[PDB]
């Protein structure tokens, strides 16, 4: 591809990007650093009580840290959904086999919440509701029973996977390349999503070159990355099918919705 | 940074260090299995009674830990290989000691795996130096464990193979993979991350010149070089969930070690 079309797609997916997500990494990071109301902050069981009267989270009907939980699935969904809107204005993927694309996202929006969430992440805490909440780290990591050791793992990758500082026009590419994986279980025509990846590919290593010209052999360190995902995602579903196995108790509705 | 004229004078210096390292080059293998001449052709090694004659021809235990044996044997020299090819990689044995051994004991495996693939098409594996050929469904019909112990190296291979790296390519990236910065436990990690992006730089223009139309096959080499840390993590769990039920397996100690946490 002519570099003149690999900006443009680019920045078509950066524009895609800035409207399929509600909070940006670059205002999170202006919240995070101090460099714009404070957000409320959870940071015991007394401020989570009190965060909830002032907050008011929508996954609210328990335990306290099935409650966070909760929260953190509830937030998934809507992931998901933001993700899949996302997808469509990637070039070439509403023209896959519809089976393919239900493929793809299926087995992507999980590496990409992975990702995107260090958007939302320092070494003390996460953003929460749209960037009004910050709960702290420390909370997250001192939960009971296996919610604890559940909640770390997110901060252990986000605090390597930030060191590469990448903002919101790389990481609209870098998702994008996600979502196009020719390797995905069950999928029925590989080369068009192979041919659409190798575009994305393209315009990534020409996006960090410009975006990051001192900043060598990034896009070989985001590949890497990118593969790591796989293996802390399998090992995400692993704990979380063992959380719902030992502790659930949810409507049979409730269970679909997060099935 | 580093000029072209330097990355490719890394090249050949890695190249020729690999050739005078691994015995059985990639080149050579592909000679053996496409054939078409008469003084390469292995014995092909498919049963019980072909397993017989080869051990007669080639040169008192069941038959899957004899072959088990073999391999094992083969990888503790693949090991030994390997440590001789690190040395030679710029930079490498200035490193901290304890590094060094860290960047070995998590790196040796993973290169295994991808030389194994260079001795293998879909059908089987060259052996005791390609002059055998025991083929995949021979290995994959091994009994109890060791059947599908075997099958999982041929299917890494088949997929790496898609890739058509020769001999100039995979020294590199053998490279590539010693020289990872996050191992666990490494001491000093900046200076070893310094000499993978010297690596990596030349890895990518090596794959331009070499491969110039394949397209992002920097990147789809890459993918490969993260997915053989599973891969080795299951063999590695495998590996030890065998050894507790077969008592007439013993490990070399330099896999043993290797294997130790
Ligand atoms: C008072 C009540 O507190 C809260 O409501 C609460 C408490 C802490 C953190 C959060 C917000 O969390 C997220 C936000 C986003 C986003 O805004 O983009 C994306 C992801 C998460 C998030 N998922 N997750 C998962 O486990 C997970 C993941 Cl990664 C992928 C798929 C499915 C799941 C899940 F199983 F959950 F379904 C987390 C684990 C730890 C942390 Cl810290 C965050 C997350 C909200
Ligand atoms: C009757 C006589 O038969 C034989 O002599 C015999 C039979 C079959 C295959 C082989 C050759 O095998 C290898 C050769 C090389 C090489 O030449 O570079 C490298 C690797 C292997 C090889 N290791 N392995 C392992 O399991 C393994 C691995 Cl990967 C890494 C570390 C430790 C081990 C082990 F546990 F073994 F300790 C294989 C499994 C399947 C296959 Cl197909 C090949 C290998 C020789």
């Amino acid at each position: 591809m002519e570099s003149a079309d690999l900006r443009a797609l680019a920045k078509h997916l950066y524009d895609s990007y800035i409207k399929s997500f509600p909070l940006t990494k670059a205002k999170a990071r202006a919240i995070l650093t101090g460099k714009t109301k404070s957000p409320f902050v959870i940071y015991d069981m007394n401020s989570l009580m009190m965060g909830e009267d002032k907050i008011k989270f929508k996954h609210i009907t328990k335990e306290v840290a099935i409650r966070i939980f909760q929260g953190c699935q509830f937030r998934s969904v809507e992931a998901v959904q933001e993700i899949t809107e996302y997808a469509k204005s990637i070039p070439g993927f509403v023209n896959l086999d519809l089976n393919d694309q239900v493929t793809l996202l299926k087995y992507g929006v999980h590496e990409i919440i992975y990702t995107m969430l260090a958007s939302l992440m320092n070494k003390d805490g996460v953003l929460i509701s749209e960037g009004q909440g910050f709960m702290t780290r420390e909370f997250l990591k001192s939960l009971r029973k296996p919610f604890g050791d559940f909640m770390e793992p997110k901060f252990e990758f986000a605090v390597k996977f930030n060191a590469l500082e990448l903002d919101d026009s790389d990481l609209a590419i870098f998702i994008a390349v996600i979502i196009l994986s020719g390797d995905r279980p069950g999928l029925l025509n590989v080369k068009p999503i192979e041919d659409i990846q190798d575009n994305l590919l393209q315009a990534l290593e020409l996006q960090l070159k410009l975006n990051h010209p001192e900043s060598s052999q990034l896009f070989a360190k985001l590949l890497q990355k990118m593969t790591d995902l796989r293996q802390i995602v399998t090992e995400h579903v692993q704990l979380l099918q063992v959380i719902k196995k030992t502790e659930m108790s949810l409507h049979p509705l409730l269970q679909e919705i997060y099935k």
